[PDB]
């Protein structure tokens, strides 16, 4: 079954688009990673750096993840991100998301050998 480094990369990397180009970016990317196929994800962040970047913060500022984990890191810098959020009117299959731009640290959960995230747990 799919690991939870990669689940992570298929939720949370968009290392192909700097930021959203448009208002349609979420409802778009959230169907292409089947994060609409058997209900609809309620928020979701994409992260517009490389993959490199983004698995480095798991060597940054160790910080514990909003369930109080302790594995959770906050990246040193700002990182290109666009929360999808559910509009009022999404109805599966219909499936429709607000997409806001932010520059905004992020906060991620590592696990593994290699450590690479597996879980994003917030913009900050």
């Amino acid at each position: 079954k799919e690991t939870a480094a990669a689940k992570f990369e298929r939720q949370h990397m968009d290392s192909s688009t700097s930021a959203a180009s448009s208002s349609n970016y979420c409802n778009q990317m959230m169907k292409s990673r089947n994060l609409t196929k058997d209900r609809c994800k309620p928020v979701n962040t994409f992260v517009h750096e490389s993959l490199a970047d983004v698995q480095a913060v798991c060597s940054q500022k160790n910080v514990a993840c909003k369930n109080g984990q302790t594995n959770c890191y906050q990246s040193y810098s700002t990182m290109s991100i666009t929360d999808c959020r559910e509009t009022g009117s999404s109805k599966y299959p219909n499936c429709a998301y607000k997409t806001t731009q932010a520059n905004k640290h992020i906060i991620v959960a590592c696990e593994g050998n290699p450590y690479v995230p597996v879980h994003f747990d917030a913009s900050v």
